Formats: C-alpha cells, sequence, structure tokens
C-alpha cells in the first residue's frame, strides 16, 4: 500500500494547488498517496492539479457540502498507513512524511507537529484532557491519523463547518488514541463569534453539563484570553459530574485544587 495518504480539498485554489501538491510530492522516503477532493472549481485548479499526471494522485471533483465533507471523502477513499489533510495555500515542510512514517512504525496513531502561521508558531496545546476544555490542540494540517485511529474514532461531524477538527480530535482523545508531539515545523501557511460557537459548542459536547457562558469561560481562560478565578466555582459545582472532567481542569488550571 502507501505509507502516507494526502488528502487535499480544493474549491477555486488555482492560486496555489500548485505550490501545495509541489510540497508533498518532494517529500523522500515515504510512498505517498495523494486524494484531491474538488467541490467543482470553475476555474483552472483541476487543469493544475492533472498536470501532475500520476497514479498515486486521485481527482474527486464533484459538488459536496463543505470542506469538511470533501475531507470525509478523501479520508474514506485512503489507502495509506497514516492520512494527512493538507489545504491548498498549506505546504508540507521538507522531510516532514518521513518523520511521521518514523514516529508511526512504533505503533503510535497520530504523529503531530508544529504548525507556522504569519512567520509564528501555533500557541500548541498538549493532547491530554485538558484539550477538552480548549480548541484543537495542534494545527488539523499538521495532524497525520492511522487508518486505525480513523476507523475508531470515525469520520468529521459536518453540523461543526469550523472546529469539526476539534470534535475530531477530541474524540480520539476520549477514545485514549495515542499521539507523538514533535517539535518541527510539519506545515506552513470567518466570522470569529461563529468560531466560538462553535468551540463551545464542541466542549459541550464533551461536558454536556456545561453552560455555553461556562464553556467559553473555560475556553478563553486556558487559552489565556480571560480571567480564571472563577474556576474553583466551576470544579466545586460540576466535579461530582464526571473525573475526566475534574482531571481537564487541574491539568489546564494547576494553581487551582
Ligand atoms: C473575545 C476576546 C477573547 C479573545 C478572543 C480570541 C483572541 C484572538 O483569537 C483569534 O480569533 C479567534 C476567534 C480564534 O480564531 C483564534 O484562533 C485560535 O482559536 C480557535 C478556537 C482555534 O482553536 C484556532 O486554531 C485553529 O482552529 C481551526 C478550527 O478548529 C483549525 O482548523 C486550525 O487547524 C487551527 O489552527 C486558534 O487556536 C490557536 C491555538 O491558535 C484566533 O487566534
Ligand atoms: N472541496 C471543497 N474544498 C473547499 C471548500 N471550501 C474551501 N475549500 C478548500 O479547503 C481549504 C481551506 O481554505 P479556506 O477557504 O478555508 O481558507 C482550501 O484548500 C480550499 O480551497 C469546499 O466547499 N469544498
Amino acid at each position: 500500500e502507501f505509507d502516507i495518504t494526502v488528502v487535499i480539498p480544493t474549491f477555486k485554489a488555482e492560486k496555489t494547488v500548485g505550490q501545495c501538491l509541489e510540497s508533498v510530492l518532494s517529500q523522500q522516503g515515504v510512498s505517498t498517496e495523494i486524494i484531491v477532493v474538488d467541490g467543482g472549481s470553475p476555474d483552472a485548479t483541476i487543469s493544475i492539479v492533472q498536470s501532475f499526471s500520476s497514479t498515486n494522485l486521485t481527482i474527486i471533483s464533484e459538488p459536496d457540502r463543505g470542506i469538511y465533507d470533501a475531507i470525509n471523502k478523501g479520508v474514506s477513499r485512503a489507502q495509506g498507513g497514516m492520512i494527512g489533510v493538507l489545504g491548498a495555500d498549506d505546504v508540507y515542510k521538507p522531510n516532514v512524511l518521513s518523520v511521521v512514517k518514523e514516529n508511526a512504525s512504533r505503533g503510535v496513531e497520530i504523529v503531530a507537529g508544529l504548525t507556522l502561521i504569519d512567520g509564528q508558531l501555533r500557541a500548541d496545546e498538549q493532547y491530554r484532557p485538558a484539550a477538552l476544555i480548549s480548541g484543537i490542540p495542534f494545527g488539523h494540517n499538521a495532524m497525520f491519523a492511522s487508518q486505525e485511529a480513523y476507523r475508531k474514532v470515525g469520520l468529521y461531524d459536518l453540523a461543526y463547518r469550523i472546529c469539526a477538527d476539534a470534535e475530531w480530535v477530541h474524540r480520539a482523545i476520549k477514545s485514549d488514541i495515542s499521539c507523538r508531539k514533535v517539535e518541527q515545523v510539519f506545515v506552513e501557511f470567518t466570522n470569529p463569534e461563529e468560531i466560538i460557537a462553535e468551540a463551545c459548542s464542541v466542549i459541550q459536547r464533551n461536558f454536556p453539563f456545561l453552560l455555553k457562558e461556562e464553556a467559553k469561560y473555560l475556553l478563553y481562560g486556558v487559552r489565556g484570553w480571560g480571567e480564571t478565578s472563577r474556576i474553583e466555582q466551576i470544579l466545586r459545582k460540576y466535579g461530582h459530574e464526571s473525573v475526566l472532567f475534574v482531571t481537564a481542569l487541574q491539568e489546564a488550571f494547576p494553581a487551582v485544587e
């Protein structure tokens, strides 16, 4: 089979899809499959992709219901041991795929790296229960997940048009999926009210006893956006509900007990 499958959802990505594909095809030391899931682009996207005429490239081009619908189609079609998702405006750095393969050959089901955004490292968090009161702990495009991880966790939830990837990683955490974080840049490259609303909803899916405002308080508090003096009240209010919730808060807020 293939060591790696890269799923690349595209729509009107003619400006950058070529650089994206070049960053994948240059990866040495792995057998790689590429699945481009195009949403019906009217521009030169499909032409550019097909200029990469190869058998390890599959092109799907049909209307879909958004980015995560396309991602789900690509993940379902992947035949690589480890599956990555790369956007058409993103690029993998040199040697990332061999690093992924190296770390996966030891049994780990998820390998994630760092993300460079506008010349800055994404402010990642640990893959652990504390992530469940926050967003996605690493950049989604820096994440590689095995076939077994996807089989166990499932596909992305189309109800979350923005933060389905966070919701997926939280399900991974709750399913005890093993993760290895690599301290190397793997990848370089919407209303804010909407992003926050989805992020709070995802957290409520972990802890459904939470009111929306309590999920927002925890998210802002872990992210360093808001105060944390109420954390002990939330813990006393809900600590009886779930040890996983207690673990998340005491990992995220070590000063509290
Ligand atoms: C109301 C005042 C409190 C402070 C507000 C936030 C400060 C500025 O933050 C920026 O705007 C908000 C809306 C977010 O867009 C921030 O992005 C981070 O927080 C998000 C919740 C999200 O976790 C995001 O990571 C990306 O998430 C998407 C969807 O899950 C994912 O596809 C990408 O791969 C992730 O990079 C950001 O998280 C971090 C640690 O950067 C934004 O910074
Ligand atoms: N297949 C598909 N891809 C999309 C859709 N919307 C955005 N994309 C692609 O998903 C990635 C995210 O880019 P964004 O538009 O979120 O900045 C890019 O590769 C973009 O071309 C869509 O509706 N369908």
